[PDB]
């Protein structure tokens, strides 16, 4: 079923957005963790990771090269986690495959 | 030496023993020596590439295949209830192995923010 990151790819819904291709969007998050929060999405609606198939290799990396590539632009020069959760114990908040982006801070372990 | 020589390269070439979970041609997934979660543990690539900043665009296919061998590792381990990825860039980010490694943690309720 469609999420709030579907309306937000079909611009239905503001949100700040980073960056924009073919396949994919990154925007700021609404709830961020950290002084820099953003979030990394496909355009195909993937649910989850634990679905997601062998064609979309190069699409899951497309996320993570275009996440460094905003880390770098958003000035995160002393690093940044990046995270993908997974169902209920990963604490996946919405079922629209989504990278997390966060740096600004000291990020701490364990990671949740 | 292929794979560098972090001892994630060591491991790579059996030269320090790891819990090896799944290896292919493209990347090697085992046990993190200190567990986070229940479940824990690496994805890296064999390729050495020090940390996610200097991938290069040709790397996307590689980095996609670390996550699709993480979610189906996770699976082979049973981790039925959801999962956490993690990839730590640098200082701010808390990384201590200058070569790319996707953690996967699991079987607890991981909390919100993740560090
Ligand atoms: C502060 O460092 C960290 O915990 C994370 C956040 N940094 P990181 O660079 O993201 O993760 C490196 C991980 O590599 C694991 N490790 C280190 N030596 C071995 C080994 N010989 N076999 C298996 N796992 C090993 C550590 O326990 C870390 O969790
Ligand atoms: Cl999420």
């Amino acid at each position: 079923g469609d999420t709030i990151f579907g309306k937000i790819i079909r611009k239905e819904i503001p949100a700040k957005i980073i960056f924009e291709d073919d396949r994919c969007l990154a925007f700021h998050d609404i709830s961020p963790q950290a002084p820099t929060h953003f979030l990394v999405i496909p355009k195909k609606h993937i649910s989850q990771i634990s679905v997601a198939e062998d064609d979309d290799e190069s699409l899951l990396g497309h996320l993570m090269i275009v996440g460094k590539k905003c880390a770098a632009d958003l000035g995160l020069n002393k690093g940044y986690r990046m995270v993908v959760n997974e169902g209920s114990d990963g604490g996946q908040s919405v079922y629209h495959v989504n990278l997390h982006v966060l740096g600004g801070r000291q990020m701490h372990w364990p990671p949740g």
